[PDB]
């Protein structure tokens, strides 16, 4: 099985496994059902911008999702990540349409992540930013119906030259390097992330989300997890 | 007198004010009586580390304490600074004595404060990093009996010739520059500031502490601000 | 008088002094006679992008002037600063307009000062970064007809309700905090700028420039600095 | 062969093979017989600190060796890099012994490149730090003799239980991610190296030294590159 926490940013409200009867964000912590989730007004066409922060003194994960002139999505979960998570891990971003579609494309994305020691001045980091992608993105591991390439953009589900979004997709994209995420003598351990989405879609409702997970090195998308499982989850348990 | 918010780093318990009967770290607002407390290991000739972080996502302030190959104090509070703090500030350490006296080196000090907007790329930032104070450090605002130079360290009290600390003493160190802490449209806004120390003395109880504040642009210790009232506070109520 | 160190975007040439016969961009080493210069294909209407680079390894002075879709002008001279400026400085851009005239408007600015002591790792720095200007930016010292807070740009030289340049005018902003530009007992010291400019000229012909410098804590708009001068300099010497 | 591009701390004088009749830095291109050198007081058993630094804007790759309060050695060449390195490759260090030995500790390493394109206000760019390498560090390769974890360091080459030094041993340490040295659209790319190391030898005559290298991402240890080869170059042709 696969350790899995992450900030979803659903946009299809499957309200028979517990979704909002509205386009959500959410905190998941090892499954689907959204620990807590904050009413999200989904902007067709519209360029949002997401940070999602968290440091182990307070222990809280926090996401804000906005969109230009337009309100803020806010959400905390307090969770202590040393309890839910391997020492080592590995960062990125997921999303998948089903039955409806969208395009679920990522203009740009910057991760930071910072381990502080008891040890004065002893202090270990990775940061990492992108803000625009190449069709040979050598240092992200592409998973699924994931590319690079177009008009600098990376994206995360299939598409066509109409620039239609194609249904049924799945597309994972995670940072090369392994992340240390904590350890024992860290006195504060803290990461903070932040990506650009462009998400229409042509029919009625788009779906199904995009998201920003962080699980352990290994992790590669679970069998049949297309739709409501946002290519995260094998099951919606 | 002006508006201040602080963690203090309380070395002498003063009970009629509020002191716990331990050295204890501390969140004040806007008064010397503190929201939260926390007891702390104080070690006595250690060179001691602290860090203070804030973000208007979950919204609160929280400070860490620690020693190399020792436990760490914590605290944190729930607070708007939009409703405490004006737009613009100027943030500093303070520091103090009485009739009991300690030593209070501050050995570097670094801050850095965000503030990200609801337009894509739109972040202003400032970020200052003392590693070594020199003998006419003119990018800092020195009251009281603050001095620099000795060792390249940040003297707040002071100190005799031979290294003695003196009681009754009232220091402060101001960066120069004034800080936008925050931004009615800001989408995150943030703050974090690191500072190592060394606080010794002689006598059964050193006194009073250090502390790490954000106050107006205009401030100087207020009169009378000796001992329990760190140099922030002109009273006690 | 002033000791001063300038990039120069030169728009209008005055041959009369030593200006090349067209647009360009040049090192001042503490004279308007720029002691190195390079062809700048001005884009009237198109945002800019400057950068300026120097560390003391090479004691060379970089700057490289683009367009979005064009090539760029780039520019470098061998000067020693620690040779020329204070231990202490104040970094700011200067812009000004004669009897043809054009805006000077800036959209972001961002600086980096990096000292590098002979210990260990014991590194002294500063950043600021601005990609909004307020209004009322407590952070900025602002001298001439430099405005800020119009469409959160900031407007070094005067310009009408109607987006009309004007001329005769002169305007500077200076950083408020202190600049330790050079330390003798560090191993590397740099420095870095990057700002983006949007110059739009109506009278077919654009004057004066605009001008990233560095100078001492103290200085200030010379007399009849305006037009030729860029409100840096006393005299054509 | 692979492609390499190094900084050389040559310990050991190989006449035989270029090397000055003194310890020396080297630039390294292609080739381990230096294209420039500079002498180097090595101060065997002392903390000491690198630091390399190259950018597009004037193509030159500089680097400064230094021990606390003492000479401080540097050298420089000019070099295209772009014309030299594949777009894509790996960083890391190396060091070796042959007949001679020493102590090769890292104590610490950091590096950081970025790459600001024709766009813009658009960068891209990857920075990591370690002030301690953890018994299990999954971040980076070890090669040939390349071990971390003991006393929190990093030995590149073998060292004994009782700590001291053993010859004839090659290690090498590349961060797993790759790095995008340098792109066409760059107006601006340039990255930067800070390493601290310890290299000691239990007598007077040590050998064969350091290297901070970059290379083809596949890159590995050659065949009977110890010692003098520094475990780079295949032949020191
Ligand atoms: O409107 N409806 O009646 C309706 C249509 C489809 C539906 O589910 C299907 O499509 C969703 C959207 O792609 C997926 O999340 C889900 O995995 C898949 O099973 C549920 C209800
Ligand atoms: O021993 N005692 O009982 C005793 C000693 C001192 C005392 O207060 C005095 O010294 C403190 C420590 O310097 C200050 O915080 C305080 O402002 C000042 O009034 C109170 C009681
Ligand atoms: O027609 N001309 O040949 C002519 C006209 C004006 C002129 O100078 C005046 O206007 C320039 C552009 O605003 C300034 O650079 C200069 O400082 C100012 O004195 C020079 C030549
Ligand atoms: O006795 N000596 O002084 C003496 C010692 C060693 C020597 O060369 C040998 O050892 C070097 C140092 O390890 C290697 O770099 C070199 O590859 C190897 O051939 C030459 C003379
Ligand atoms: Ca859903
Ligand atoms: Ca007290
Ligand atoms: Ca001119
Ligand atoms: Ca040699
Ligand atoms: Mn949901
Ligand atoms: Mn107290
Ligand atoms: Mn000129
Ligand atoms: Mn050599």
């Amino acid at each position: 099985a696969d350790t899995i926490v992450a900030v979803e940013l659903d946009t299809y409200p499957n309200t028979d496994i517990g979704d909002p009867s509205y386009p959500h964000i959410g905190i998941d912590i090892k499954s689907v059902r959204s620990k807590k989730t904050a009413k999200w007004n989904m902007q067709n066409g519209k360029v949002g911008t997401a940070h999602i922060i968290y440091n182990s003194v307070d222990k809280r994960l926090s996401a804000v999702v906005s969109y230009p002139n337009a309100d803020s999505a806010t959400v905390s979960y307090d969770v202590d990540l040393d309890n839910v998570l391997p020492e080592w891990v590995r960062v990125g971003l997921s999303a998948s349409t089903g039955l409806y579609k969208e395009t679920n494309t990522i203009l740009s994305w910057s991760f930071t992540s910072k381990l502080k020691s008891n040890s004065t001045h002893e202090t270990n980091a990775l940061h990492f930013m992108f803000n625009q992608f190449s069709k040979d993105q050598k240092d992200l591991i592409l998973q699924g119906d994931a590319t690079t390439g177009t008009d600098g953009n990376l994206e995360l589900t299939r598409v066509s030259s109409n620039g239609s979004p194609q249904g049924s997709s799945v597309g994972r994209a995670l940072f090369y390097a392994p992340v240390h995420i904590w350890e024992s003598s860290a006195v504060v351990a803290s990461f903070e992330a932040t990506f650009t989405f462009l998400i229409k879609s042509p029919d009625s409702h788009p779906a199904d989300g995009i998201a920003f997970f962080i699980s352990n090195i290994d992790s590669s998308i679970p069998s049949g997890s297309t739709g409501r499982l946002l290519g995260l989850f094998p099951d919606a348990n």
